């Protein structure tokens, strides 16, 4: 029975919910658990699923050169095949034989979802700072009274009506027919015109800039701006990609990361994911494309994928140099890719089994006006009854 | 000397402008030629560049079972190392040994860059969501009712004038009825400013959003016809597909007249443009990007790669250079050479017309025409 | 008498206006003609000004390696010193001895001056295409007449007044008091509101974009956009700077130039200068900083300098390897730079002798309204007299 | 081994973060160290890096006539090749032989990046040029006169209301007088829209223009005090200057109390910031750019280089490496190395408050206060 060496990394492999009830190769489920099954079916090789005792993908001990993880299991002749998300890299392929890629991974940017749906009820006041709304109400009462004094028709219940009507630019009523009174109206009209023009102009400024801001969609975008903090992992090739790169865009990124504080290199991948979710659109974690898609397709469904692939990588099946099954596996992997079976399994374990299946002004943006209108009309009805 | 073989498929291989003066391997320029140098320099091997005579990539002629094109040259000893954009397939792999993919491609969607959209009839409502417009009418009725109800203790005419920044017909004198007027005067002010301001962003900033944004979207929309190649790998990929998305595409294409399957690539690249964006092409992700960055630069790309393929260097069974070459490819990929070459060779207001606001002239004409009927009805 | 070899390139050297009347070293004038004089004064070496018979700065014959121009004169022992704008380059300094730079030149971008001062009289109509102004006048007459028909107070001389007043949003007059008539007013008011709001919104779009456009001020700016066509000269180091460069910004520029058509490499420097002047802000010639400043400081005074120096170069005095005057000249050049004499001469020949010594809305931008207002009031006066 | 000498003037030389672990030439990082490598590799020479003990650049002590600092080390055989930002001067050149300038610098102007400007009292007039505002008043008088003149065949009140998008007091019924009203109603409409639209661009787009834009400008303006160094080359450059621009600067500084000449560089870099932009520093064009790209990144640069200087590598008289080094410098300059190193080590809306519109509240308060007097005068 061929000994398989796979790694416990969702969704590729993950123990079943009620796994204690099961035994053997049936206790495990995951993308890899279907890939190995399908490959066996074609070739015809009994496969006993075994788990990497340690939990490392593979990296020769810097001190003793000893191979670790499943890469070590293969070379040391303890596992005849390796079905896992094992990247095709020199060091690895220098000791083992890799199958043609089954999933072209790459680098991708993770950010939080827009979630920009909190238009406060009183959002029609943002252009003009409340301190001016406190200075208008006073000025209005301050102006209305002066129009009464200098005119003693223009009583104290009609002056408030003229001043209020003049400010809203829909007022005719009765015009001041005294030179002294007309002075008050003229300055109030000039005061009215500036405020209305200022409010209209400033409001357009708020909307256009919010319409011009765009989310990051490329590597240049993430680097040209330093507002969002973009970090990777301390270990792994997620950062090495830049420690020996040559493209200007990448070179700049490395500089920012190695300088910005605190440590952008999160201790673990799980930390980076949480950081983005708990930063309100201020941290952009960098992780492999495959795992990036998985995270976005699970609850709380707040992360997202932007752009494409900065680099080009690929996974594959692994076998020791000189295995009796180097051609059969390679042909079977190609046969699955042509038949679309890899896309079927990818869809199943990423979307089908994903808990989450899939410019204009809204009423909320102007909710404050519609509320002070229903309440205002409600105040009137009371008055009409109280006077009655 | 090693007789390398490739194909004159731009931008992978092309003839240098001054091809007549140049001699030897220097006569040809492209991505493959640069890639060839990177490999040779690594393995220290003298290599001569040749071109396949029939220009075919490789397809076994079942009638004769003789491999044609580049794949044929390799299996019959007439070639050496095909450094060409040859896709990795099962049938090819049975006769030749490929290398680890230098670059990865996938079927894509090819459409013309979105040109200025035709202004819809009622395009003068965009600043405020159509929902709001309904609530504005509902609020107009609300206030108009209150005015009458309060007064009993011309209302519609007053409210209509106040909303549209016009003069006031009358002036309420009661406290009960002045509150109703003041609030509405304010409500409309915010609206008028909200419409005017938002309408400015719509004109200042342009977006020209593309209709098709992914694969699924394209399939559903029937207006935008999508055609592949009559003999390309794409057509086969769909025929043998069972993913509902691609399934529906087959059905559509099977009964899509006039025939959408362009004979060659040239035909498709032209047809797409001359169709004003009503036609879409499904080709590889490499030639698509090249065209988008090739004059007149009028086509675009939308949607993720439907299926994953891979271009690879091929070697005859048992070639002594199989491992040297493979390892050299991987070295370039980690060093960024495979990407430096690819990026280099591939990538390196308005006055408002009548159409934008036409809608209101239809309302006006209608209004000033319906008005007449009312007089006829009355008298 | 020390033989000097200078080049006829303004303003460094240029024959006097009435030069035929003069002879000897007094016939020539220019920046270099003062530099050589000042150096002599300090050292004390009789200098006979001689002109390079050919007219080439210096470049060994690709076929015969023979040195040409003043660089050839020095090596071949025909000139003891070379006072000229001779750049300090390897090839040259490998055969002759250069003095410490007297003028730090570099690369610079030449463009035409803004000259954006042509606001047509009728510029208040740009936001709304004339075709809509033709559709408003008709609609106005079309609406005014319908208000008359359905109401037969609202005659034919008062309906034109109400319709005109309603459109300008300053009208009260008399309100339609018939349900049939009120329908006409309501739609006209809705028609009025949209046009005014559309005009105000669209006008803001024109101004903000014209306020956001900015002239090129760096090398990235010129490359990121392909609207302006930037070219150099076919010969000279003005283009070589990029044929072997390594900076991304520069590498991109070379690509554009070698591809864009027609030939961006102007036959001569004079062609490039004329091209910019005769392209309406569409050609950006690239030339040395020193000559760039000179051109901008001469009639018709239309070119300009933007940005700084993409590279770093330097001129100097030249002498043959082993000249009896290598230290005296070098010390004298440094003595002039400290004393500010070089800046004095630079100012004199670039600015002092330069024929050219050195956001808001203007009345022109709204000139059409003020004209149709004076004429309109002039029409009224006629009517008032004709009726009288 | 060659004992190279330099100076710990950042960014030219600095200690690597992990200096304690590193040994030898690797302990120091900077521009000079990178430049040293480029030269050594070219000339194939083993070089050891040393630091000048007293940190001085070089100034002859007239009392003893002994050269100090880096220049002293060279002339006294205790050093070799000073690859340092040593400026080329006449006195230095008499004892040491420099190289062709690797990089060129010049005196500059150092100011704090322009922060949001305080809103002027009458900042509500910016959209329309102050000229227009005058002609608007002139046009108001023009029409008001015509109305009376025409009618004779309240005028000021009508015109004032019409201009400020308010209601109409009356309605002229004569053709003679209706023309006068219609044109003004139109004129104001264009103005109101022109003000509202232009005011939007002023808020949307921000410019934050810097007060000082060149040398001449700085000299004239007295508010923005400009100070140099108490012992730096700059101070000497001005003292011996006769260009009117710099002349005036000397006069100002000679009687500029409190003393503007900052003792060190650090003091100037701080003083400039803590002065909220009222103080300006005149330093070199190299340290200025470094600070602008150094945290907290709050300073800026304005104006062209007042005078031209040059940093150069120095050699003792008759050094056998004088020509090798010089030629190596020129090679780097043409190859772009001198610039690659320099660029790398150096460079690598809002809600309107009351202040913006305050002016109108002063007009209003004034108007509603002047109005009262008129009543007192009348009665
Ligand atoms: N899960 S992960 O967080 O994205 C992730 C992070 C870091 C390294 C990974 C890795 C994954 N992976 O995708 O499972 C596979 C993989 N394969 C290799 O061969 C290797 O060397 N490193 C990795
Ligand atoms: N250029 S194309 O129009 O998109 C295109 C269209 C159709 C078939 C192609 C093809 C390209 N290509 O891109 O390089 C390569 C390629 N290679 C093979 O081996 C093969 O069988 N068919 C093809
Ligand atoms: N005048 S120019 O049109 O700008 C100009 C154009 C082309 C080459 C120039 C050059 C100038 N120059 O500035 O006088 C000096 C100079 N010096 C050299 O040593 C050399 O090789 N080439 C040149
Ligand atoms: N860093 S600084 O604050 O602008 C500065 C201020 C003052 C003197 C400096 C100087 C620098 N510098 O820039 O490198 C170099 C330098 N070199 C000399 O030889 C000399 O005498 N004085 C100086």
């Amino acid at each position: 029975t061929v000994v398989v060496t796979t790694i416990m990394e969702s969704p590729y492999v993950m123990y079943k919910k009620n796994h204690e009830m099961f035994e053997g190769n049936d206790k495990y489920e995951g993308y890899c658990v279907d890939l190995a099954s399908e490959i066996a079916k074609h070739i015809g090789i009994k496969y006993k699923i075994a788990i990497v005792p340690d939990g490392k993908y593979g990296a020769r001990d810097a001190d003793t050169k000893i191979w670790n993880g499943m890469v070590g299991e293969l070379v040391y002749g303890k596992a005849e095949i390796a079905i896992a998300p094992l990247t095709i890299t020199l060091v690895r392929e220098e000791v083992i034989d890799f199958s043609k890629p089954f999933m072209s991974l790459g680098i991708s940017i993770m950010i939080k979802k827009p979630q920009k749906s909190k238009p406060g009820v009183f959002s029609f006041l943002d252009p003009l700072a409340y301190e001016i709304w406190m200075c208008i109400v006073f000025a209005y009462i301050g102006v209305s009274v002066v129009l009464f004094l200098v005119s003693r028709e223009f009583g104290i219940f009609n002056s408030l009506w003229f001043s209020l009507g003049a400010f809203m630019q829909q007022g005719c009523d009765i015009s001041p027919r005294s030179l002294s009174g007309r002075i008050v109206g003229g300055v109030w009209w000039f005061f009215t015109l500036i405020i209305i023009s200022s409010y209209t102009a400033n409001l357009a400024a708020f909307l256009t800039v919010e319409r011009m801001v765009s989310p990051i969609e490329s590597a240049e975008d993430l680097a040209k701006q330093t507002e969002i903090a973009y970090g990777t992992l301390d270990s792994g090739s997620t950062k090495e990609f830049f420690r020996r790169s040559k493209i200007a865009v990448y070179e700049k990124m490395w500089t920012y990361m190695r300088s910005a504080e605190p440590s952008v290199f999160t201790r673990t991948t799980a930390e980076g994911v949480a950081r983005v979710r708990k930063s309100k659109g201020k941290f952009a974690f960098l992780l492999e494309s495959t795992m990036n898609e998985y995270i976005e397709q699970r609850k709380p469904c707040d992360t997202m994928k932007v752009g494409g692939n900065l680099d080009s990588k690929g996974y594959g099946v692994a076998t020791p140099k000189g295995s009796s099954l180097r051609t059969p596996v390679n042909l079977a992997v190609l046969k699955l890719s042509e038949a679309g079976v890899l896309d079927k399994l990818k869809n199943k374990w990423w979307y089908d089994k994903g808990e989450c299946g899939p410019s204009a002004l809204s009423l909320s943006n102007v909710a404050g006006v519609f509320y002070i209108l229903v309440g205002g009309l409600g105040l009137a009805m009371l008055v009409a009854l109280i006077e009655f």
